[PDB]
């Protein structure tokens, strides 16, 4: 049962790619206010 996830080489880049996404929206409660 172990094929079935194996998501450790995947799942785990991704975890660095909601801070990038929550970057660019600091920016925009500067400029819109």
């Amino acid at each position: 049962n172990e094929k079935k996830y194996h998501l450790q080489e995947r799942v785990d880049k991704v975890k660095k790619k909601v801070k990038d996404v929550e970057e660019k929206s600091k920016e925009w409660v500067q400029k819109v206010e």
